[PDB]
DNA sequence: GCTGATGCGTC
DNA sequence: GTCGGAC
DNA sequence: GTCCGACGACGCATCAGC
């Protein structure tokens, strides 16, 4: 109704009409979204973030229903449904170049300031635009910005980058107040509100519950909870929240959900949006566990099963009523074109009485000559888009462990004991092509230990543990991490541990802004008496330990690298460090690296060795660089993985 | 027609 | 993928 | 326990520059 600069979606007694900063039917100003982002990032309690976002959404619902879908995508920093594959194709380099041109500054200067500040958003908004005339263009709108993000993403092929930069410069030219900050963070893929998919869904269910869509204007019902006690209100909002969450888990597509929501309302939503083959769904996830004893603590007395945890890529296989077959990744991306070989074997895995299904499987590289699982790295050499069956060279075996839908029946609310039985009886195993995950039903600690040892001997990461009947459904909305993963490298006394030298530091971004966010590490090659970069490291240390690292490594900063340090193709550190600090580092496995020089020539002529899932464990004050893990030791640890 | 840098999606 | 912080 | 965003290696896919 006035100036969006003063918009406060965090105010007390927020009124969706009277406190909006735009008029009924008007397009939602982008500045309204930006001020909402400001108020969100100012707080740390999710519940406060959700109310703030809910207030904006209620104003959108009340005043400008068509902008709901854009505003939600801007809030998630998504371009659309994950199975459609839209991607910006920008990257820091392009974004920074656009900021340079827009502000008429040198690229190197913008790059150095972004790194120093740990944030592109502040650089893009604390500098004015040269192309801007005396008369600014019209103010940006939420849907307008979203459509421009989509335009950027749809630009492909030769000469597309320059067209992308033009759109980005136009946006920065039209920005006001804090707008440029959130445009830039969105384009860089680092919106970092502290609020994401789960909080957005909560704000959306809260908003449509309190301010129903479909009302004649002016809406008679602006706050549908005002007539309820505080406790009844909270119970009601939690129930409505679960209706939305469970539907979205089954159909994580806002293009489908939002129109239904505006037309029929939330309570009728499940009737219109149901789980079905051909629509990807959210997969069930797992929590790590320390050991067998913790497994018994979380599962108490409930019977459970242990399954090999195969080291491949999750594949959600959909067989539609009528024959069509789709395959999706754990992030709902369409991998159908990547697996022509699997699509052709579907008739061979399902009994003829199966008319439709959704299977939960692990695609694993398989050596047909040796009849043996192959490592995850081999699997990754497969082509991704538009693959022809004849050209496949790395074969895949599917390891199936769950069944989510069969013959028209959703199994989401059924216990695993029944889902597994339907999987085992209606599908056919073929060695090297499609098999059921090796499993063990027991409560005996001794058997479980031997079974965990055996899973590793059989080329697996460890064990997956799942209840059979108690809280054993596939309802992600109730618990997304219902399963437990047990790997050996989670244990304190098990796993490959290395002592590596810190040779560089990278300036932190976001939460790490103003300090180091990552470090470059090296092993010691005793033949050439050089330090060879082996991996980067950015997790495992607490906020306190990280502040100590910054204090302790600041005397070691060097203007130039030492001659006996070799990094080859690794990212050049922002700060070179005199080799001195030695840290203990844990990884899940060692891999052959196309960029790191550590141990190059000892296991492969061209490739050195790096670490899979590295994490900081502790400082090794009792170790000098000469006593750090050697490149020969690295090579020996890699060979031991057979 | 080719290549290095790098985006993007696996983990 | 692992991890720690805030709730 | 949930939710979130810091950060990791790696390989195919993509495109400015040649
Ligand atoms: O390490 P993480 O949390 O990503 O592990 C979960 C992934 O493990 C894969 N996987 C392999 N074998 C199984 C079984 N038997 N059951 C469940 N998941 C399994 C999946 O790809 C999963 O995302
Ligand atoms: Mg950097
Ligand atoms: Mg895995
Ligand atoms: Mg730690
Ligand atoms: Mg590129």
């Amino acid at each position: 109704s006035n100036d969006p600069s003063g918009y406060n979606p965090a105010k007390n007694n927020y009124h969706p009409v009277e406190d909006a900063c735009w008029k009924p039917g008007q397009k939602v100003p982008y500045l309204a979204v930006a001020r909402t982002f400001e108020k969100i990032e100012e707080v740390s309690a999710r519940l406060r973030m959700v109310e703030t976002l809910s207030n904006l959404l209620r104003s959108v619902v009340a005043l400008s229903p068509p902008d709901l879908l854009p505003v939600l995508y801007l809030s998630l920093n998504h371009l659309g449904p994950p199975q459609q594959g839209l991607a910006l194709g920008v990257g820091d380099g392009v974004l920074l170049k656009a900021v340079a041109q827009a502000t008429g500054r040198q690229l190197e200067s913008v790059r150095a300031e972004a790194a120093e500040k740990g944030d592109v958003g502040l650089v893009a908004e604390n500098s004015r635009s040269t192309q801007r005339l005396m008369l600014p263009p019209p103010p940006l709108t939420a849907s307008g910005v979203f459509s421009k993000f989509r335009d950027i993403a749809r630009l492909t092929g030769s000469a597309s980058t320059a067209k992308k930069i033009d759109i980005i410069k136009g946006l920065f030219v039209a920005c006001r107040h804090s707008e440029a900050r959130f445009i830039a963070r969105s384009l860089s893929g680092r919106l970092r509100l502290g609020l994401a998919e789960q909080s957005v869904l909560a704000a959306l269910s809260q908003a449509v519950s309190l301010t129903p869509p479909g009302q004649e204007f002016p809406p008679a019902m602006v706050d549908a909870g005002k007539g309820k006690t505080a406790e009844a209100r909270k119970t009601w909002l939690e129930e409505q929240g679960m209706i939305l969450k469970q539907t979205f888990c089954e159909v994580p597509d806002l293009d489908r959900i939002i129109p239904v929501l505006l037309e029929h309302g939330l309570e009728r939503l499940p009737e219109h949006c149901k789980l079905s083959p051909g629509i990807p769904l959210k997969p069930m996830l797992a929590h790590p566990t320390r050991g067998i004893s913790e497994v018994l603590k979380r599962f108490e007395e409930a019977a459970f099963t242990c399954e090999y945890k195969y080291d491949g890529q999750r594949a959600q296989i959909h067989a539609l009523e009528g024959g069509e077959v789709k395959i999706f990744s754990r992030n709902q991306a369409d991998n159908t074109g990547k697996y022509p070989d699997i699509i052709s074997r579907i008739p061979k895995i399902k009994l003829p009485s199966v008319t439709s299904f959704i299977l939960d499987t692990e695609a694993v590289a398989w050596d047909r000559e040796k009849k043996q699982i192959q490592p995850f790295q081999v699997l990754t050499t497969r082509k991704r888009k538009e693959v022809d069956a004849s050209e496949i060279q790395v074969q895949v075996c599917l390891y199936a462990f769950d069944l989510i839908y069969l013959n028209g029946e959703s199994l989401v609310r059924e216990p695993l004991s029944r889902r597994r039985q339907l999987l085992r009886e209606n599908f056919v195993e073929t060695e090297g092509e499609f098999v059921f995950a090796t499993s063990l039903d027991t409560k005996d600690i001794e058997q479980i230990a031997e079974f965990l040892e055996q899973s590793v001997k059989d080329s697996c990461e460890g064990l997956m543990v799942k209840t059979l009947d108690v809280d054993a459904t596939y309802e992600i909305a109730k618990r997304s991490h219902n399963w437990l993963k047990l790997k050996k490298d989670y244990l304190d006394g098990v796993g490959d541990t290395l002592d590596l030298v810190v040779i560089g530091a990278y300036l932190g971004r976001g939460k790490r802004a103003g300090r180091y966010g990552g470090f470059l590490l090296a092993s010691y090659d005793e033949d050439s008496e050089e330090l060879q970069a082996i991996c980067k490291l950015g997790t495992g240390f607490s906020d306190e330990e990280l502040e100590e690292h910054h204090q302790s490594l600041k005397a070691l900063v060097l203007p130039s690298p030492r001659p006996y340090v070799r990094i080859d193709g690794a990212v050049i550190p922002d700060h070179w460090l005199d080799p001195s600090a030695v840290w203990e580092v844990k990884c899940a496995d060692l891999s052959l690296s196309p960029i790191y020089p550590a141990a190059r020539g000892l296991v492969d002529s061209d490739k050195g060795i790096s670490l899979r899932f590295p994490r900081f464990i502790r400082v090794r004050e009792d170790k000098q660089p000469e006593q750090a893990t050697t490149s020969a030791q690295v090579a020996c640890l890699y060979r031991k993985q057979s």
